């Protein structure tokens, strides 16, 4: 304690983070997994971008860190959306590892607008699920008031955009992509704050909303990997203000390319911004002090090679 480790990817975007405390180990996000289903089972049936790709899974790298971390026990995985580079290594570890719960919003595929934006979730959705089922591990989906703050080690942590909203019949209400629904934690210690909310989006309003209840951060988990068309939004950046940004993402800022009018708009507001990225170790890691992040990436192992 007091450590958060953001597992690199090798290529493209992905979060897998586990978090240090005392003596305590969770994560918030477990990455892409090898798997994913070929439509053989027509619940889970075939459509255009499921991921497949061995260089997207991060699956090893979680892996093996947990094992260099020595961990026996993971007291939460927090999942913050369905899709299959957030959820997916969830049973996998949920069958791996002792785990005391799993906060995971309520899905349903009717409740996504756009069929194209289906692909793998359900598949997810419903691992978490069985597996929790199979070995025991309580799953929270109705998270309370409540239930929404609480105390990880030495950790106090926040969650928000937590509720499962409702219509009438009530029925999740639409949303475009769930990615929307992410659920977002903000972790304290030792004078601290760090934001991570998963793949947050701002179409449905969610960083105008909650830009203003979360404030003032430290250290803040770049929303959706690298998009600045509908997410990370300028409110958004200056309603937290962080020192650095860390993106889950070997791309830059992107928007038609490189944006790099907003790349330059950060050093302009001296905001420090990095990726993490890399063939050479399985995460960045900073040390949660007193006296400010230190990068101890390059104090584990590196990758074997
Ligand atoms: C689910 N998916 C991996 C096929 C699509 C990409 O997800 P996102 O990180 O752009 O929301
Ligand atoms: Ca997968
Ligand atoms: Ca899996
Ligand atoms: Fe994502
Ligand atoms: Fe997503």
């Amino acid at each position: 304690g007091n450590k958060i480790h953001f597992i690199n990817v090798q290529e493209g975007g992905s979060d897998a983070i586990i978090l240090e405390s005392n003596g305590h180990f969770a994560m918030v996000d477990t990455g892409e997994d090898y798997d994913f289903p070929d439509g053989s089972d027509s619940r889970y049936p075939w459509r255009e971008g499921i991921e497949t790709s061995y260089k997207h899974v991060l699956t090893d790298r979680v892996f093996r860190r947990l094992k260099e971390l020595s961990v026996q026990k993971l007291d939460f995985i927090l999942v913050t959306h369905t899709h299959s580079d957030h959820i997916g290594n969830v049973d996998e570890l949920l069958s791996t590892y002792p785990v005391d719960r799993v906060y995971l919003k309520k899905y349903s595929d009717s409740r996504i607008t756009n069929s194209e934006r289906l692909w793998d979730n359900l598949y997810g959705y419903d691992k978490v699920l069985q597996t929790a089922t199979e070995t025991g591990v309580s799953v929270i989906q109705n998270i309370t008031q409540g239930d929404a703050h609480f105390q990880f080690g030495d950790m106090d942590i926040q969650l928000y955009n937590y509720e499962n909203e409702t219509d009438s019949s009530g029925e999740l209400k639409k949303i475009w992509d769930d990615n929307s629904n992410s659920l977002i934690s903000v972790v304290k210690v030792n004078g601290k704050k760090i934001y991570l909310g998963g793949d947050l989006d701002n179409v449905h309003g969610a960083e105008d909303k909650y830009g203003p209840l979360i404030g003032k951060v430290d250290l803040m988990k770049f929303n959706h990997h690298h998009d600045t068309n509908k997410s990370n939004t300028k409110d958004f950046i200056k309603n937290l203000s962080p020192s650095l940004i860390v993106q889950t993402s070997d791309s830059l800022p992107w928007k038609n390319g490189v944006d790099s009018e907003y790349v330059n708009w950060l050093k302009e507001r001296g905001i420090e911004r990095i990726n993490a990225a890399s063939k050479d170790y399985d995460a960045t890691v900073f040390d949660i002090r007193k006296d400010g992040f230190v990068n101890i990436s390059t104090s584990y192992k590196p990758i074997p090679s």
